[PDB]
């Protein structure tokens, strides 16, 4: 039994001003490097503890001992995501209900049904790049977000955002991004009292109304037509929870749609961006990956079966998730009084934060080379210890979208590597923008077509 280290303090603000930065996760990563596997973090009326070691995170991941907590970031996202899967407590009736209805829609099996629609968007990405002139470059995060948003639109609700036809966002996305922006900015802030932030508050209320009206219309216009298009919206309108026997009500369905639209703008787009970054910075790896893409994707249109064969492309994506897990933290609470790691006594209710990028750098798991991009670490998936690798979180509150994310990222990265050579023509310096998620800002490449017909 021993006392926790704590980073530097600002009198009565405690540690809060440490979050007065547009890169809080990165600042928390540098604090973990200084203080080690566990530190205390206090704000006025709040105390959490950041975990960085596999030794302590394997205990936090014990579902008999700890459950999902909504962090301050999750409570602010709930103002527009409501009791959707990502922002609901495990004990809220709508969590288990929604989880049991949607779990079949997100299985490895359901991916065979989404495949055609994903390919439709991936082919739009490849044609865009095939049609660039010699002088031009690729804005990598911008194009990946166009792809992932369009993919979740079409598979989710049979809606085309047509992001490859635009350089200005949909009225929904403007509100959605501006809501999320306001939600992360609030973390550091003084209070919800300053008249200054009323304008930020006014705007936030108009954005919640805009997202709510446009998604409530979508539900309404789909119940209008009676059409049964095999999409998440159909599954949610017809689907019945086997426990309660009930379907979701229209309000919860609107919350699920908002939740899914954010995920598929903010997470998979980041994975693909990091993955391409590590590939252009590691030529030997790009070469192994492009060899597999060219051998496997022998048809102009990739099949489900062919994407499952891209083992090494899978390993690249897992290595990108290891260094830069795009949803970098999740929050837990003690269900009862308990002792963490034989050393840190917690009371019932006490909060933990899992710093996933730090977990993924634990030299006692991964060796001394933790900063190296080596997809070969993942050649043998049973060599990875339990709870050493948690990019999709933990237990029943893990990412429902995991197989959807990996199928889309494997398909698209497969096709990119099949169709183009890539040049890091600016020698890009990694600059990680923090929203809810991580993305590489300003990441630009050139592609040189291999002139393979679609
Ligand atoms: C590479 C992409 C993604 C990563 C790294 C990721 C990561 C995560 C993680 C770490 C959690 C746990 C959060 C927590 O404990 O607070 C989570 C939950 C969730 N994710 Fe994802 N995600 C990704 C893509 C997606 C996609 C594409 C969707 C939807 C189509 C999605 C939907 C969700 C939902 C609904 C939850 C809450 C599930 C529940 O608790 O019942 N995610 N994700
Ligand atoms: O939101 C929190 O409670 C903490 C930050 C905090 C604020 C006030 C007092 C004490 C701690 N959040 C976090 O540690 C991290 C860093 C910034 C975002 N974040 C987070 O966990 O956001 C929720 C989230 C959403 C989506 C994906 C991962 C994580
Ligand atoms: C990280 C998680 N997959 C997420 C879910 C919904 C909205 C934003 C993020």
């Amino acid at each position: 039994i021993k006392e926790m280290p704590q980073p530097k303090t600002f009198g009565e603000l405690k540690n809060l001003p440490l979050l007065n930065t547009d890169k809080p996760v990165q600042a928390l990563m540098k604090i973990a490097d200084e203080l080690g596997e566990i530190f205390k973090f206090e704000a006025p009326g709040r105390v959490t503890r950041y975990l960085s070691s596999q030794r302590l995170i394997k205990e936090a991941c014990d579902e008999s001992r700890f459950d999902k907590n909504l962090s301050q970031a999750l409570k602010f996202v709930r103002d527009f995501a409501g009791d959707g899967l990502f922002t609901s407590w495990t004990h809220e009736k709508n969590w288990k209900k929604a989880h049991n209805i949607l779990l079949p829609s997100f299985s490895q099996q359901a991916m065979k049904g989404y495949h055609a629609m994903m390919v439709d968007i991936a082919v739009q990405l490849v044609q865009k790049w095939e049609r660039l002139n010699a002088d031009e470059h690729i804005e990598v995060p911008e194009d990946m977000t166009r792809l992932t948003l369009d993919t979740i639109g079409l598979c989710g609700f049979n809606y085309r955002f047509n992001s490859f036809y635009r350089d200005q966002p949909h009225p929904f996305i403007t509100s959605m991004v501006r809501a999320l922006d306001e939600a992360m900015n609030k973390l550091q802030r003084a209070n919800p009292d300053d008249p200054a932030y009323d304008e930020n508050k006014r705007q936030f209320q108009e954005d919640i109304k805009v997202m709510n009206d446009l998604v409530d219309k979508i539900i309404a216009d789909r119940k209008a037509s009676g059409e049964q298009s095999d999409d998440l919206l159909t599954h949610m309108l017809n689907g019945k929870d086997p426990e309660t026997g009930e379907p979701l009500d229209d309000e919860n369905i609107r919350y699920q749609i908002i939740t899914f639209l954010i995920a598929g703008h903010e997470t998979t787009s980041g994975l693909l961006s990091f993955a391409l970054y590590f590939l252009v910075k590691n030529p030997h790896v790009l070469q192994k990956a492009a060899e597999e893409a060219a051998r496997v994707l022998v048809d102009p249109v990739p099949s489900y079966k062919q994407v499952k064969q891209l083992k090494y492309v899978g390993m690249v994506l897992n290595e990108a998730l290891r260094l830069w897990p795009t949803a970098p933290a999740f929050s837990l609470y003690a269900k009862e009084d308990t002792v963490l790691g034989g050393e840190y006594p917690l009371e019932k209710g006490d909060e933990l934060m899992v710093l996933i990028p730090q977990l993924h750098r634990d030299k006692t798991i991964w060796g001394d080379d933790v900063e190296e991009f080596r997809p070969e670490r993942f050649e043998n998936p049973s060599a990875i210890p339990q709870h050493a690798f948690k990019p999709f979180g933990n237990g029943q509150r893990a990412c429902i979208g995991q197989q959807f994310a990996l199928h889309e990222a494997t398909l698209v990265l497969g096709m990119m590597l099949k169709h183009f050579d890539f040049e890091d023509h600016t020698n890009y310096e990694l600059d990680i923008k923090e929203t809810l998620t991580l993305k590489p800002e300003g990441f630009v490449v050139k592609a040189k077509s291999k002139k393979i017909p679609l």
